[PDB]
């Protein structure tokens, strides 16, 4: 098929996070296209080693007019191949291999720096870093962030390795208990995920650790809901939402051919008006 | 007319927070990945809307078939399609006469089983927040929480001011001023997760502590309520499992299945992390 298909396919893997609030995005994307004739298909894949069928399978069947991808790599294979095969799309994250397409991504890079600083700012001295799997670009920016936060803000760094955004939530838990039941334990945590946050408060608190006291929280949400329990948690809004919409206009442009270097955005860390002050 | 190889979710934008409709998304289309069915999702905001998506649909005969949710007992979108020959499965019941395929939780014994465990942990005094009342689920709850205060000997603490459709603040306000009054509610059923991080806010802006004070019972459309808030007691409904139903029933409707043959639902279980 080679026809103005009027679909934008949004393709997704199904190994999502708890607290992603998917649909909060999928909703952001067709609020825009619902003022133009595009029908929004969501298309998933289940894991690592099949990322690249759904891509091959649109280009093969010529069966969208543009695609939506996320979860991106710095050497991201899809990029590659619909950057060459012509397909207009766009990314929720951003790639480093020299190409130029359009995407709107979170600053985790400020997030982490700015993670840092408030938790130096709340007094606490040893802190650790949750971050995503090595391989997504986003994992970078995050430890990028972090590192440069422990050296500008006069704090150190309390090692982590046993655990990713990725590790599921029992096993997240259990970490976060036995952690706080050592001698050698962090005063301060930065999470790169809400739902790992709600795991590890919960393996804190089995151990007797009071959120706020003896620790304190820097945590990004992709919606607000991490202080309706746990108001001593110092939440970042990432606007899922808002992503949404901003990767539709992009992809919209996109297929119109406007050029990818001015459909590309980043939205910043905003505290959440429910986190102290 | 044609073969679209197209299965249309349409879904309210208006949704609850602890939704994780993707699961429910997702669930679909695992389904539809052994099959040559695309997915297409098709919102609409809001009440006044509801039937627009589904005239569109049938308008331009862009889909083989529609899956649909927040049912009424008499719901102009079953009647619609019904008449005009569409495939359809809902999530949710109907009750007007209409055989159709569907997918449902069991809202009525959940609220009875709910009220009943308020009962065994010593609880006299039970309120519940249930949805608007013209959907489906509203009277099934209604009903299931209301067979279990006389079954149970116990008594209904009056509420109305909140849905599980109110605005979490407002509900968080709303708990913080009832555990202030001198007559409370020891007990509260909840059909919304959503709903259930509000209310727990506002209660524990007061001073009441979770499992002392008052019992909450709470559905979940994901395993989450038990990891800050381990005295929730806690049911899940499958909305993973409710997505692969709902595909499955679809597809075989498509392909002329009597409708009395593809509807289920889905029983309460107990939240393994709830309290037992």
């Amino acid at each position: 098929r080679t026809g103005k298909t009027n679909v934008i396919a949004l393709v997704l893997s199904v190994d999502e996070e708890l607290m992603g609030f998917t649909s909060q995005m999928v909703f952001g994307i067709t609020e825009v296209l619902a003022t133009t004739q595009y029908h929004l298909v969501v298309t998933p894949h289940t894991h690592a080693k099949d990322s690249m069928v759904p891509i091959r399978y649109i280009l093969e069947t010529g069966s969208a007019d543009g695609v939506i991808i996320s979860k991106i790599e710095p050497n991201d294979p899809r990029v590659r191949f619909m950057t060459e095969r012509k397909m207009p799309f766009v990314t929720h994250g951003r790639s480093d291999m020299g190409i130029e397409h359009a995407y709107h991504d979170f600053d985790n890079e400020a997030y982490a720096y700015e993670a840092v600083e408030r938790l130096a700012q709340c007094g606490r001295k040893r802190i650790a870093i949750i971050v995503p799997p090595s391989r997504f670009a986003f994992h970078d920016h995050a430890r990028k962030g972090f590192t440069r936060g422990i050296r500008d803000f006069g704090v150190s760094e309390f090692p982590l390795d046993a655990i990713t955004i990725e590790t599921p939530l029992d096993k997240i838990r259990d970490f976060g208990k036995r952690l706080m039941q050592s001698d050698d334990r962090p005063d301060g945590i930065v999470s790169i995920s809400g739902s790992s946050t709600i795991a590890l408060v919960a393996g804190f608190e089995a151990a007797g650790v009071r959120i706020g006291k003896d620790i304190d929280i820097v945590s990004k949400q992709s919606a607000e809901f991490l202080n309706w329990i746990q108001p001593q948690i110092h939440t970042v809004n990432e606007d899922i939402k808002l992503a949404g919409r901003e990767l539709a206009k992009a992809l919209l442009a996109r297929i119109n051919g406007a050029p990818p270097e001015t459909l590309q955005s980043v939205s910043r860390p905003v505290w959440s008006s429910m986190a102290p002050k």
